C-alpha cells in the first residue's frame, strides 16, 4: 500500500475492526489477524472473508456495502503487513465522534409512551449490533434499536429515563425512554476497545453523569449525563500495586457507582487498582487510588450497597472495598478457579447472615462471602461456604430479595446437557454443616424447544417484582435463539420468547433492577 | 559494531551517569546534545578525549577521575556514535537496588552531637563540584563540604531541621543527618534518570515522616520514608493535558512543596498543567486531588499565611493560585511580564494593598505583585496589583524576609555584566500603589566580591535565621573565582565576602531554618 493507502487502512482498522480483533491484531471476539497466520491464509482468503463474513459473527463488510469494493482489498493487504502502533483517542477524537441527535430542550418533559419502563428488559443482540427493548409482563419486543457492531452491555441512569449501551469498539449510545418512539438521542466513541459504562447513582446526582471505560486506550471518560459530552478523560497508565513497576496498558474492567458518595468505582485490571473517582468537581478532581489485586474484572455492591466486592479472576481472589471509608478492607481466595460473578448475588443465609455469592469459570464451585461487618463480624469477608452446582464454565449467579432461590448458569461447560441448564439452590434450606446444598436442575434449553445449532444458556435476570427470572438461550447468528422466563415461586416454565429479530441474545438488563443495583 | 553485552553496559552507564545532564534522548540539558548527527562529525577520538578529561564548563573528567575505566570511556565514545537508545523505566526494583542506608536510624544520635548552630547553617550548592557546602551563618566558616553527586541542584530540610535532603539532576537523593558529630550521608537512593525536586512532609504531626522526589524522567514522583529513604509509593505523572485533554507521554514534575493545612504534598506537573495535592496519610488507599491549572508549571511558593500555593506557568506568563485548605484552584492571572520565575517568591505586607506575593521575570525587567489576602483585602486578592521594573531581564530570584523592609531582585542571565553582577533593592515601606514605579538601589555584589575575571553571575538571595543578613551567590566558572556575598539588611552594606578554593560554582543557598519553616 502507498503511504496514504495504509493510512486509510489503518484508520478503518482502529475504528471498525479493533473492537473484535484487538488493537494489536491478537484477536478478542474475532480471530488473531497477525502476520504469522495472515501470510499463510493469503490475500485471497482475507479478501473473501472481509467481503462475505461468517455466521460466527464476522460482518459481511463487502456485501453489506459497509466497505466499498476497494476497502476490502486495502483491508486485505493491510492485514498482511506488520501490526501498526495503536493510536491514542483523546478529546479531539471524542468530540468529532460525539453527535447529539435530539437536544435535551427538544426531548419530552414526561414519558410519552404507555410502556412500563421500570419492568422493561434491555437485551444485547450480540452479532446483530442492536439491543431489544422487551416488555417484562407481556413478553413482547417493544423495540429493536441499532447501537453498533459488538454491542456488549446496557446500563440505566438512576431515574430510569436514560438507557446507555456500549459495544466492544467504544461506541456509546444514549437512548431516551420517554420518547413516543425511544431512540438514540446522543452517541459518542470513547476509545478503540471498551466494555464498561455506568451512571451516577449517588442520591442527588440522578442523571448527572455517565462514565465509560476503555481497554484501549487505557482510560475512562466522564460524560455529561444528558448529552454524552465528554468532560474529563483520565489515563489509567500507571504502576502495578504489588511490584510498583510501570504498566503501559492497564485496561479498565467493570465500573460501578457508589451509593455512599458521589463517586464512580473503577476497576483497573493490569495494575491491580480500584479507583474511587469523585464527580462533584471535575476540574479539582479527587480520587482514591486503591491498591488491590491484579486481574480485576467484574464485581458488585453488597446487599447494603456499601461494600464493593470484585473478582481478581486469574488470582482466584475476591477484593472488598469500603466505599464509605474509601479503602481496601479484604482480599480472599474463593478456593475455586477463576471467579466470575457478574455483579454477584446477595442474600441472607439462614445461619451465616448477609452473604454475597459468586460462581466460577474454571470449576463447579459456588463461594459465599460474609458481608455484614457490623452484625456478623466473625463472618465478615470470610469465605463461609463453597459447594458445587451444575459444573465448570459458569458465568452468572443470580437472586432477588423477593425469592428464596439462587440461580447459577453453566454457559461455557463442554457438555450441552449442562450448558443448556441452570442450577437452583433453596436459600432457606441452607444450613452450613458440610453437606452440599442440593440444587434443582432446570432444563432451560429443553424448555426453549430448540434442537439446532449449539444453544448455550446465560445470565439470569429478574423482573421488577422479583417473581420471574429470565435466561438467554444463546445460539449462533443464523440459528434460533430465545429467552426462557422461569416462574420464581414454582420454578416452572413461565414463557418462552422467540422472534426472528432475537439474534444472539446475551446480556439482559431489567430497567428497575439495573437503576437501583438490586441483585 | 558493538556487542549486545557491551551495548547493555554502555546503556546502563548512559542512563545512570550521563542522562542527568545530557538528557534521556541525548538532546542536552546543561550538557550538550549527543545525538548522532553531532557526534559522528566530532568522531571517536574527540569523544574519547572529552569523556576522559572532561571540561571546566561542567563536564566531569570520567577517565581521569577513575569513575569510568579506559575500557568504559571507549565504550561510551562508541555508544555516542550510535542512534539513541529508548529511555528506560525506573520502578521499585531499580530504586531499591540503588537504595542504601549507611547509618540505620537505631544507630544514629538521639540528640545533636555537634556544637553547630544548625538552624542558621546554609546548605550551598557547588554546582560543578557535585557537592554541597555547609556554612556557618554567623561566623561565615565553611563547616563542611559533602559529596552528593554530579548535577546536584538543591537542598531541602525536614520539618524538624535535623535531616538535610539534596537532589541532583540525575535523580540522586542524599539524606544527611545534621545531628551527627560529623554530618554526612546516612542514606541515599536514585529515583529516576532526570529529576529536579524534593520536599519534606511539613504538616504538623508529620515532622520527618516523609520525603518526596519528582522526576523529569521517567515522569513520576516517589514518596519515601523520611528517615531511611525507603521508596514507599511511586506514582506516574503520564496523563492528559488539562486544556486540550490529549495524552501526554512525558509530563515532567517541576516544583514540589508541602502543605501546612493537610498532610499533603503539592506537586507541579509541567506539560499537562496539573497541580497534584497528594495525601500521604495512607499510601495504599491513596487520595489525591488533580487540579487542572495552566501548562508549563515550574516553580512557586506559599503566601505569608501558608494557606495558598502561588506558582508560575512560566511560558504562558501566568500565576496559578491554589487553596491548600479546600484543595481547589482559586485563581489564574497573567503577570503582564514575560516568563515569571519566582522560585518560592517573596511575601510582604504592601503599605496600601495589604499582603502580597511578588515574582520577578526571566523575559523582562518587570516585578509583579499579587494580593494574597481574600479575608482582609477582598478586592485585591489574586489580582496583579502592581508591575514595575528592576535592573533588567534575565531575573531569576526575588527575596525578602519578615524582619526586613527590602525586596531584593537579582538579574542573573542579563547579557550586560554590570546588571548580571548586581542586585536591585526596593524599600517596601516606601511603596504606594499609585502607579508610579518604585525606586531601587543597585548593589554591586560581584564588584563587592572583587571578582571580575570570567563571567560572574549573581544569583538568589537567601536570609539567615534572624533575617538580618541576605546572602547572594557570585556564580563563576569552575576554573574562575567565585564567592558568596553577605549583605547587611539594615544598612544595605557589604557585611562579608566568602571565598575558598572549595567554593566552586556556588548557586542555590538554603538557610536551614528558613527552608524548614518556609519563611519567604
Ligand atoms: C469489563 C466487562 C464487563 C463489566 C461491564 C460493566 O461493569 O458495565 C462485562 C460484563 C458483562 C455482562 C454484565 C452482567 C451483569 O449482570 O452485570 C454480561 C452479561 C457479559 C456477557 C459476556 N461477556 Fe462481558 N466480556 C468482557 C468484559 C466485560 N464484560 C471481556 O473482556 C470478555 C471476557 C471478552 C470479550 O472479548 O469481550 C467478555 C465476554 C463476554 C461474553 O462472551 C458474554 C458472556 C456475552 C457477550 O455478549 O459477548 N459481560
Ligand atoms: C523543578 C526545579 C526546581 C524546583 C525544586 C523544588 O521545588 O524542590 C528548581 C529550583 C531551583 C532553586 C530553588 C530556590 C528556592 O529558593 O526555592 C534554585 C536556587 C535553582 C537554581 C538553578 N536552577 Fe533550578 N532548574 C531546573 C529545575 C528546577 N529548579 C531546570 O529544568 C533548569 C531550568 C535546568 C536544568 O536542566 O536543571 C534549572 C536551572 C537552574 C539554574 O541554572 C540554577 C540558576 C543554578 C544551578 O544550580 O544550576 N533551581
Ligand atoms: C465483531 C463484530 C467483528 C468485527 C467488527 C470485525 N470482525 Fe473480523 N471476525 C470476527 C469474528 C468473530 C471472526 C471469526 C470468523 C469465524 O467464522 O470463525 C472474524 C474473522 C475475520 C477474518 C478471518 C480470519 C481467519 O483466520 O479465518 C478476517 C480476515 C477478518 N475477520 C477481518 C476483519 C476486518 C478487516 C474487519 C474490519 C473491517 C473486521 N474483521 C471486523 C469478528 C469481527
Ligand atoms: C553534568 C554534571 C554532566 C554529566 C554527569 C556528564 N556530562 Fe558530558 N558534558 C557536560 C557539559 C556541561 C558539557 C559541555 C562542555 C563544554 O565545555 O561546553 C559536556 C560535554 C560532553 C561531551 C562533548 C560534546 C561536545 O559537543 O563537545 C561529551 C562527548 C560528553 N559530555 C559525554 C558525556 C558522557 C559519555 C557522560 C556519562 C559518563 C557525561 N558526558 C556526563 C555535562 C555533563
Ligand atoms: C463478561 N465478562
Ligand atoms: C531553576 N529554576
Amino acid at each position: 500500500l502507498s503511504d496514504a493507502q495504509y493510512n486509510e487502512a489503518n484508520k478503518i482498522y482502529f475504528e471498525r475492526c479493533a473492537g473484535c480483533h484487538g488493537v494489536l491484531r491478537k484477536g478478542a471476539t474475532g480471530k488473531a489477524l497477525t502476520p504469522d497466520l495472515t501470510r499463510d491464509l493469503g490475500f485471497d482468503y482475507l479478501q473473501s472473508f472481509i467481503t462475505y463474513g461468517s455466521p460466527a459473527g464476522m460482518p459481511n463488510w463487502g456485501t453489506s456495502g459497509e466497505l466499498s469494493a476497494e476497502q476490502v482489498d486495502l483491508m486485505a493487504n493491510y492485514l498482511l503487513l506488520d501490526p501498526a502502533a495503536p493510536p491514542e483517542f483523546g478529546m479531539k477524537e471524542m468530540r468529532e465522534s460525539w453527535k447529539v441527535h435530539v437536544a435535551p430542550e427538544d426531548r419530552p418533559t414526561q414519558q410519552e409512551n404507555d410502556w412500563d419502563l421500570e419492568n422493561l428488559f434491555s437485551v444485547t443482540l450480540r452479532d446483530a449490533g442492536q439491543i431489544a427493548l422487551i416488555d417484562g409482563a407481556t413478553y413482547e419486543i417493544k423495540s429493536v434499536l441499532d447501537t453498533g457492531y459488538a454491542v456488549h452491555i446496557s446500563r440505566l441512569s438512576a431515574s430510569g429515563r436514560y438507557l446507555f449501551v456500549i459495544g466492544r469498539d467504544g461506541k456509546v449510545n444514549m437512548i431516551d425512554l420517554w420518547m413516543k418512539e425511544p431512540t438514540t438521542v446522543a452517541e459518542i466513541k470513547i476509545g478503540s476497545e471498551a466494555r464498561s459504562i455506568e451512571t451516577s447513582k449517588m442520591e442527588g446526582w440522578e442523571d448527572k453523569y455517565a462514565i465509560a471505560g476503555a481497554y484501549w486506550p487505557p482510560q475512562y471518560v466522564i460524560m455529561d449525563g444528558e448529552t454524552l459530552e465528554p468532560k474529563k478523560i483520565q489515563s489509567t497508565r500507571g504502576m502495578t500495586y504489588d511490584e510498583q513497576e510501570y504498566h503501559p496498558e492497564p485496561r479498565v474492567a467493570a465500573i460501578l457507582a457508589s451509593h455512599y458518595r458521589p463517586e464512580f468505582i473503577v476497576n483497573v485490571k493490569e495494575t491491580g487498582k480500584i479507583l474511587l473517582v469523585d464527580y462533584t468537581d471535575l476540574d479539582n478532581l479527587k480520587t482514591t487510588e486503591i491498591s488491590a489485586e491484579r486481574f480485576l474484572h467484574d464485581g458488585g455492591l453488597d446487599g447494603s450497597h456499601r461494600y464493593f466486592i470484585t473478582a481478581a479472576n486469574a488470582r482466584n481472589k475476591l477484593v472488598v472495598i469500603d466505599t464509605k471509608e474509601g479503602k481496601l478492607v479484604a482480599i480472599e481466595d474463593t478456593g475455586g478457579q477463576t471467579p466470575h460473578p457478574g455483579r454477584g448475588a446477595n442474600f441472607v443465609h439462614p445461619t451465616f447472615g448477609p452473604v454475597w455469592a459468586t460462581s466460577h469459570m474454571g470449576d463447579d464451585s459456588v463461594a459465599l462471602i460474609g458481608t455484614d461487618p457490623e452484625g456478623h463480624p466473625d463472618n465478615a469477608w470470610k469465605i463461609l461456604d463453597s459447594f458445587p452446582a451444575l459444573g465448570g464454565g459458569s458465568l452468572f449467579i443470580k437472586t432477588h430479595p423477593n425469592s428464596q432461590y439462587l440461580y447459577v448458569d453453566a454457559t461455557l461447560n463442554p457438555e450441552a446437557e449442562i450448558s443448556g441448564s441452570v442450577a437452583v439452590f433453596d436459600i432457606k434450606a441452607m444450613t452450613g454443616d458440610g453437606s452440599d446444598p442440593e440444587f434443582k436442575t432446570l432444563p432451560i434449553a429443553e424448555w426453549a424447544g430448540i434442537t439446532e445449532g449449539q444453544p448455550r444458556v446465560v445470565q439470569g435476570e429478574f423482573n421488577k417484582d422479583g417473581t420471574e427470572v429470565w435466561f438467554s438461550v444463546w445460539n449462533g447468528k443464523d440459528q434460533e435463539s430465545a429467552l426462557v422466563v422461569v416462574d420464581d415461586k414454582t420454578l416452572e416454565l413461565k414463557h418462552v420468547i422467540k422472534d426472528e429479530r432475537l439474534v444472539t441474545p446475551t446480556g439482559k438488563f431489567n430497567v428497575y433492577n439495573t437503576m437501583t443495583d438490586t441483585y
